[PDB]
């Protein structure tokens, strides 16, 4: 019911939020192609897309992406990585908030993620503000998988409101703070937040809801099986904050179910 | 080109393959339903499936596979899983070929898989000969993928003869020998081997022919990409000894490409 626009988008910024995985970069310097193995993000190979900076281990929560310019899409795209071992960040994920009320008043956030992004957080605006300077008519776009997609959120959140309009996408990720901050996410002006959830995949139901945590609205929730093609008639946009019947049911969640967005994401073959 | 039917079989063998990593089948009882982890065999689930005998670290070669009846699709299918480690594998495979006049006259095979099926052969014979005399109507089939599809072809050449068909889908398997071996795979009568590849999967490309080494013919190509869905249209039948035009090209192969037949194997998400 979304359109092939939207559709193709949820689709690319999936493969940019892959290739902070899987992407060739590991001194990759500034102006080079981004390309990733295992086809994990050809439509961003087929873009002019190179990489502006690359950051591995920053700052006190060891935040690891890259910024991108994409010429053929007119983007900039700051794309945060999750973890590099999924299965012991989940069974050991800490549920501590703290006060954000620098970000929105009565907020509060997940500690790890909100002093994670704090604590890059300088450089990278200066980062995104350089690169808007030079392209002021291309779109910010900041985008991530898993704990890259909470950060991408936090982010977001944080730096908008700067005369740019940030819009996110966020595939797999998990709840970011409580019922204030859901609904400033919700609501906030300069950007869209286009949060991406993938059948039961356990991580967008982490933090639990019994430890403080609400999830912002909208979800788009794809319904088509872990390793199957998604179509466009197998995403659902659910309204309302803590909507349940998408990611948010009463049922067992599974890991697998995490990897899978629009392809094979967190894991590079 | 290749008919629906024969399509369905590649599809459902590929995930009595994949089931041979991703199975819960440690130290799993005869009689136990066959069900795996990451929608790794959702046909194989649909059907009455279940585990007639499981093997791990078997014989000298340390082979690890599975018996399983299939009273759906009335199938005795003998599964042998691939490496646990398929680049290092890849990297420290020796091209040492050994003398198995006793499968046919001048034939010669890979040592370590030779070696490694004649470790296990008489078990093996006799659990799959025990469930032909339950089941005399079932269609015995031998897979695998990678080092197991090896393994089905060096077993399916040995074990025919004796009054059943044995069938072999084998995925992404390496070359297994000469020349002569090569062309006895061709035409040996009591079964059908069906030798599938994938785009520029590295695996079939070894040991390298300089070493002394064949395929056999003919081969079944997919041509549609990594994490990509294939089509009925997308498999190419490519007959020859060392025919060219399949995965026998000359490009830079790779180890995604080894992973993905029909879906996601040799790995579990
Ligand atoms: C880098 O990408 C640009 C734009 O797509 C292309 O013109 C150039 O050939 C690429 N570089 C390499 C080394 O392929
Ligand atoms: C085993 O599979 C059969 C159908 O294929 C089913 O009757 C039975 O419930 C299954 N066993 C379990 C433990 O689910
Ligand atoms: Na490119
Ligand atoms: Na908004
Ligand atoms: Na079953």
């Amino acid at each position: 019911e979304v359109s092939q626009d939207l559709f193709n988008q949820f689709n690319l910024f999936a493969q940019y939020s892959a290739a902070a995985y899987c992407g060739k970069n590991n001194d990759a310097p500034a102006g080079t192609n981004i390309t990733c193995t295992g086809n994990a993000c050809p439509e961003v190979e087929k873009a002019d897309a190179t990489f502006l900076y690359s950051f591995e281990d920053s700052g006190v929560g060891d935040v690891t992406g890259f910024l991108a310019l994409d010429n053929t899409n007119k983007l900039i795209v700051l794309s945060f990585r999750g973890s590099r071992s999924i299965e012991n960040w989940i069974g050991n994920l800490n549920f501590d908030l703290k006060e954000i009320n620098d970000i929105c008043s009565g907020c509060r956030g997940h500690d790890g993620f909100t002093s994670s992004w704090r604590s890059v957080a300088d450089t990278l605006r200066q980062k995104v503000e350089d690169a808007v300077r030079e392209h002021p008519d291309y779109r910010v776009v900041f985008t991530g998988h898993s704990l890259g997609g909470a950060l991408a959120t936090v982010a977001g959140a944080d730096l908008r409101g700067n005369g740019y309009d940030i819009d996110v996408f966020s595939y797999g990720a998990p709840r970011v703070g409580n019922r204030a901050f859901a609904e400033f996410l919700t609501v906030q002006t300069g950007g869209t937040l286009y949060r991406i959830t993938h059948t039961n995949d356990i991580v967008p139901r982490l933090p639990p809801r019994e430890f403080g945590y609400s999830h912002s609205s909208p979800e788009y929730w794809i319904k088509s099986g872990t390793l199957v093609p998604v179509t466009r008639n197998d995403i659902v946009k659910i309204e309302g904050i803590d909507a349940t019947g998408g990611n948010n049911q009463p049922n067992i969640p599974d890991i697998p179910a995490h990897l899978w967005y629009f392809g094979l994401i967190g894991t590079c073959l």
